This record gives C-alpha cells, sequence and structure tokens, in this order.
RNA sequence: GUGAGCCCGGGUCGAACGGCCUCUAGUGCAGAUCUUGGUGGUAGUAGCAAAUACUUCAAUGAGAACUUGAAGGACCGAAGUG
C-alpha cells in the first residue's frame, strides 16, 4: 500500500537510548542509535545522514546530546548501477519550534 | 641370521656403484643444563587498556576508523603538542 518512495517525519527519544552511556562514547552512540532507528522504521540497511543533522547531534559537546530530535526519514530509489541495495534513507534535522508533542507524520510529495 | 645386520619385491629417482682377500682410519651415539640447524604442545592463548575523542557527507580506490576536501566536536594553552 505504500510506496518505495516515501518521507515522514518523526521524534526520536534519544534520552531514553542514551541512559547511562559513557560521556566521550555518548555523541556517537547517538548517530549510531539514529542510524539504527532509521532502519528500522524504513526497512533500509543503507542509511545516510545530513551533516547539518550531525551538527545537530554534536551542538552541545560529545555528551551534551538532546533529549529528543525532529527528523525526516526519506525512503529513496539507489539509481547507481550495481549497488547491493534498491532503496536507502537519508534523514534530515527538521526546523520546528518545540520537537515535543509532534507525531509522527507523513510528508507531502509536492 | 640368536643378534649387530644381509638379501629381494614395489614406488620415487637420475650417474655411478658393489662382492671376495689383504691394507688403512678423523670408523658405529639417547643422553654430555652437549654443538649447529629445523620443528611442536602451550595457543588462535597471554595480550595489542598511560598521554581526555571522535562524528557526518563527498571524492579516490578492488578494498577506507586510522587517505583527502568540506562540515562539526575537542586537546596542547606561550616553562606549548608553537
Amino acid at each position: 500500500a505504500i510506496a518505495d518512495v516515501v518521507a515522514r517525519e518523526y521524534t526520536i527519544h534519544l534520552h531514553k537510548r542514551l541512559h547511562g552511556v559513557t560521556f566521550k562514547k555518548r555523541a556517537p552512540r547517538a548517530i549510531k542509535e539514529i542510524k539504527k532507528f532509521a532502519q528500522k522504521a524504513m526497512g533500509t540497511s543503507d542509511v545516510r545522514l545530513d551533516p547539518q543533522l550531525n551538527k545537530k547531534v554534536w551542538e552541545q559537546g560529545i555528551k551534551g546530546v538532546p533529549f529528543r530530535i525532529r527528523v525526516r526519514i526519506s525512503r529513496r530509489r539507489n539509481d547507481e548501477e550495481g549497488a547491493k541495495e534498491k532503496l536507502y534513507s537519508y534523514v534530515q534535522a527538521v526546523n520546528v519550534k518545540n520537537p515535543k508533542g509532534l507525531l509522527t507524520s507523513v510528508v507531502e510529495e509536492e
């Protein structure tokens, strides 16, 4: 029912995934948890993160990751020849007033 | 053949060698914490933990944590990691 090319906006609760993590590993673990979240959400093992998303994660240093973050995940087609996976996800940070109080929402294709 | 050993078959190989009687010796090894060389178990084991710390995209390439550019985060802190 859902096409291969599709974009949705999610709220990721990184606080419960980084609870108790070593301080020098909290932000790389946040990067890996975002990749794991995207793989679980879209079924794609190939996940690419926007550099502004990386800046948002690293905004307050190595141990100052935000508790919540609003992201847009876009499942797109891998058009390159000889690609192992036909689909991949691209994750971007979303400019919102407050990441709290938001539901998962389908981004309009237009 | 009591024995130290001797002889033959089969396989491998490529240029010399043996029996008998005498002559001759640097002539017979399991040890010497023996000498030289080679090889095991240990064992895919002990370990690869000082010097705060890495992350994202793109490129290159058969292959990229430890190549490069950009984007971030840090450290030396002028008796410096200049």
